[PDB]
């Protein structure tokens, strides 16, 4: 129960435009208070496979949302399918799905659900991670925690790129940040 | 200290003292990962010289710093600029009801990271890493964080806040970011 | 067993270019299905001691390799010496040499040794660091984990720098990262 994981492996598990267009790689490791999250995406299908700004000026984003309710259990309304998102053991799974995730759930006081009162950006943290492994091809992951309605709790990953990339895989290198849990 | 957790608490009442009396809010959780700590740190300045950055009007005004001072136990001293009232350890989302008395096993570790002496000074007692004000992809700053290096006490962590963008009326209020260092014990 | 690491004094443990050429500090600390990695260099002698690429004007990257057998331990052909890469004993490492550290080493799921199948960017990390400390000074250093031949698993750091350096010391601040473990 120390992980949560998407499991390892290349199984397209996640839709951005198109069903299971792509593999998002994420592994959350509670660390008492804090979650150590790992992540990463491949991109195999779809609209944001191969990146071309030629040919579309415009295609320079896209989110991929998390949400959870109050036990902690993924909301079917995600990018992230609920099929392999579970408790890991070994490189897979646990055979049943988890009921109850709380305490890898990022924390409402330190990150707020919106309301009229001042919002902070202490929710979201920025990374850079680079497109096939090469230096010169960086695209912005954005992840923001807790910002969006119609659940209880959310993790977002916002890709982003500024730089006219042709016929680029979408294909990361990984990225680490952590995050102070509910509890 | 197995794997507890160290922290301001998630509020965002003002705990720290920059340029004046509770000016800001530092949002620092430690958690002991054995000989590691892992690190999670972001501040809202909510008043004084560092609230709102124009340097047009003021382009000298480009970095500040928050020290956290600590004694041979690990407890905060009271010269840092981060308060001792509810730095402690976590209990829920607040702290438990008695200040700690050791921390030993939260500290920056010494041989990994000396206190200034006439040695080479080097740089791995430094991590430096990039956060935005506002939230926005367009404002970022550099916080620099260093083991050990101030004197008066027996441990340190000091955090220097810095940017080179020319920000017009810009609030210092940052995203997050974490990092880890190697523990004492 | 829940850190692996160099001993954090100053002593030279690696051989870059020369024996003993360098001080890799390197601590792996297991989370879990997460090792949290911290790690930084310094260069006392040798080629890589001093930079100037106004006299070497293609000195420009170097790399320190890890490799390990199935039982997690470490291969003579490392750049790093055996006898400094032990688990932690206080501020030292035990007396004789560790048998097993496979839960320490990189997932081979998720982070495949070469072969024909497609290479995926996602056992790849990168960070920046900073010589001397300056933060005019960056220098990239790419982690790539179980990419190299002759070993089960490993972890590289390929350290390289696009300025131009003249006559600045190869010693840098420390970088933290983190991986999916094995077991
Ligand atoms: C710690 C850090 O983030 N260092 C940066 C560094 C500093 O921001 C800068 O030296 C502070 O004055 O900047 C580096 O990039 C320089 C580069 O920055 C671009 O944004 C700008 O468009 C260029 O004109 C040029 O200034 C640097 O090498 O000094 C990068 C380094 O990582
Ligand atoms: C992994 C990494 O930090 N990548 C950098 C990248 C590399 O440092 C560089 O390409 C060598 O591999 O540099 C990036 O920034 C570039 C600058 O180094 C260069 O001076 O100017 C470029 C544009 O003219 C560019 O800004 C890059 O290639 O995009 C930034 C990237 O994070
Ligand atoms: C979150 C992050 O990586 N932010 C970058 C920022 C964004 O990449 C960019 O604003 C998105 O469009 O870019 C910063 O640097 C800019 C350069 O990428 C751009 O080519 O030139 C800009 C000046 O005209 C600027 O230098 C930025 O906006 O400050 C750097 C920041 O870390
Ligand atoms: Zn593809
Ligand atoms: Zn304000
Ligand atoms: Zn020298």
């Amino acid at each position: 129960t120390r992980t949560l994981w998407t499991t390892p492996d290349t199984s397209p598990n996640c839709t951005i435009a198109q069903d299971k267009d792509s593999k998002l790689t994420l592994v959350l490791t509670k660390c008492g208070s804090q979650i150590l999250a790992n992540v990463s995406l491949i991109v195999v299908a779809g609209k944001y496979h191969i990146i071309n700004n030629k040919t579309n000026p415009k295609i320079k984003s896209f989110t991929i949302k998390l949400l959870f309710n109050k036990n902690g259990v993924l909301l079917d309304n995600s990018n992230l399918g609920k099929a392999y998102w579970n408790f890991r053991s070994g490189n897979s799974n646990v055979s049943t799905a988890y009921e109850k995730a709380i305490g890898f759930m990022p924390n409402l006081v330190a990150y707020p659900k919106p309301s009229n009162s001042k919002k902070y950006a202490r929710d979201i943290v920025y990374g850079t991670i680079y497109l096939g492994g090469k230096p010169d091809q960086p695209a912005v992951i954005k992840t923001t925690f807790n910002q969006e309605t119609g659940c209880e709790y959310s993790i977002t990953f916002n890709f982003s790129w500024s730089k006219t990339y042709e016929n680029v895989e979408f294909e990361t290198t990984s990225f680490t940040f952590s995050y102070i849990a509910q509890e």
